[PDB]
């Protein structure tokens, strides 16, 4: 354990390799730091402590700084959201058709990347931050505003006092992993999702297997790719988890969307879709982002690891069902 | 006065441009978009107050480094300049809107502001705050936009505040669009495409070039600025030796740090094993040319007296070199 509870926590670490951990959970036992105790336990679990020669004290102080980040006061985009897209990749790392396709270095990338893709979210999209003016989008141009910024922040964090958790990295390991935790951080954008998946599909298509069906990936972009679509995969996984799980993510988003509307209202600008609370079909608008996003989504990465996550489809499907049968 | 006779040249390839910045008190930039400006009606077009014009270029012309020999005002200046004279070749008559006239020489005059002196590559390696910043990636051309849009904020220095919300939407994206094309790790890649380009123009019976979308007329204008700010070969000797001298002065600096650094030193950058000849024979023939006869082919024969200067130019260069 990497803070300070009591405690029980224990019991619910013991679903970490497993899709439907309660990360509710973990943030109410852990005292609201869901994202250091489950990166602590992953960190642990996969010894990457002793690989890369991170000290553990260093590891807490930059977990406890990046949970510190996330902002408090964000329904979705906050700690808990961090914790778990986290975990979610930390599952799909150890799927069966993976085994041993990706270096040591490549599955710190990816955790690293998971921990600070939304870091310093402040609950509003990249196109509200464009058309008020941001700074933010002043500063990056209107492209990827949030996704460079998540970055930006994530790595600067590794230079308060005793946060480098990098320290004991080569330059060049250093270099790669930040080429390739950049490159998945900017897959997250969900306006790259439509080319992103229509390449995963290509990929898909002439995918190559050994006997027992585990993939051969030959090249740093066959790699990245399947990591970047990965991490993507996890932030898109809502809807994929158990019902009691994805209902309670579905009420956190509408809050904050709802939150954005308000700002857009009060400063009489068009309400950005699904963001206006008097006007709004939450069931039918989950059923429609399973229908064009996450479904066409995981359908293509169960192609890509099969059979290995037949189960998260078959929960997708019935948790479809379940917000169909509530539209009013 | 002499700078009024100078500034007549303003329409024409080899304009004296150093000659300007010494006649302005060094404010080649403000002088040479003020003039633009007026000869294209600019003011009038978008109801640009003269006066916040002048303050606006006056404090973009401050934010490029005074101690960087290559990345300056002069460079800045020069680069509007030459942009200014390829907008209005023959094979693009009529062609773009005043809005895309407006955008491509605004992109020009802020293209490079604020430029340290050094490589991204450079940024990158030392752990710059600005690669930290941009993670990497087009880490100079992203600041320049950010600090050329930042400065429209300052008193008096909005010369977009008549566009409509559209244009000025429009401007925006245009102007992001053309600085970025400037990063040279995109010049193989923009190369690629404009010769694909070019291989499937359209031509109106008067032979002008047939644009009819945002991504056939961005990309003429990306490329446009990039020949542009690649110009110095183009040149008349004169000029093109002053500019050979203040990049080397430039990369030499940077070639200092990175051995203070203990860093490997990059190429070019080595004071003490450098040749000026065989750099610009090869940045010719390997970066320049393949550009300048791909736009030459885009609207022959329009570029053709600048071509034809290029190649005498590297013929120039590449006569002290001893071969077999
Ligand atoms: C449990 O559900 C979700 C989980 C995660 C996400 C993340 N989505 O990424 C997009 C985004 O962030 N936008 C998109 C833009 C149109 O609107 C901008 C305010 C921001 C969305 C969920 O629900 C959807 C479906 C209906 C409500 C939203
Ligand atoms: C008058 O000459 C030039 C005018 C302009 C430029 C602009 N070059 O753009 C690229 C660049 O800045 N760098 C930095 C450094 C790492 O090296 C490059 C591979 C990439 C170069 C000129 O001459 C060459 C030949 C020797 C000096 C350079
Ligand atoms: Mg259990
Ligand atoms: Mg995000
Ligand atoms: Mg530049
Ligand atoms: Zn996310
Ligand atoms: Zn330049």
């Amino acid at each position: 354990v990497k803070t300070e509870q009591e405690d029980v926590l224990a019991k619910e670490l013991e679903d970490v390799n497993k899709w439907g951990l309660h990360v509710f959970r973990i943030a109410e036992l852990s005292g609201n730091r869901p994202l250091t105790v489950i990166m602590h336990t992953i960190f642990q679990e996969r010894d990457l402590l002793k690989t890369f020669k991170i000290p553990v004290d260093t590891l807490i102080t930059y977990l406890m700084t990046l949970e510190d980040h996330y902002h408090a006061d964000v329904a979705y985009h906050n700690n808990i959201h961090a914790a778990d897209v986290v975990q979610s990749t930390h599952v799909l790392l150890s799927t069966p058709a993976l085994e041993a396709v990706f270096t040591d270095l490549e599955i710190l990338a990816a955790i690293f990347a998971s921990a600070i893709h939304d870091v310093d979210h402040p609950g509003v999209s990249n196109q509200f931050l464009i058309n008020t003016n941001s700074e933010l989008a002043l500063m990056y141009n209107d492209s990827s505003v949030l996704e460079n910024h998540h970055l930006a922040v994530g790595f600067k964090l590794l230079q308060e006092e005793n946060c480098d958790i990098f320290q004991n990295l080569t330059k060049k390991q250093r270099q790669s992993l930040r080429k390739m935790v950049i490159d998945i951080v900017l897959a997250t954008d969900m306006s790259k999702h439509m080319n992103l998946l229509a390449d995963l599909k290509t990929m898909v298509e002439t995918k190559k297997v050994t006997s027992s069906g585990v993939l051969l990936l030959d090249n740093y972009s066959d790699r990245i790719q399947v990591l970047q679509n990965m991490v993507h995969c996890a932030d898109l996984s809502n809807p994929t988890k158990p019902l009691q799980l994805y209902r309670q993510w579905t009420d956190r988003i509408m809050e904050e969307f709802f939150r954005q509307g308000d700002r857009e209202r009060e400063r009489g600008m068009e309400i950005s879709p699904m963001c206006d609370k008097h006007n709004a079909s939450v069931e039918k608008s989950q059923v429609g982002f399973i229908d064009y996003i996450v479904h066409p989504l995981w359908e293509t990465w169960a192609d890509l690891v099969h059979p290995d996550a037949q189960d998260i489809l078959d929960t997708l499907e019935d948790n479809r069902e379940w917000y169909q049968s509530t539209i009013p």
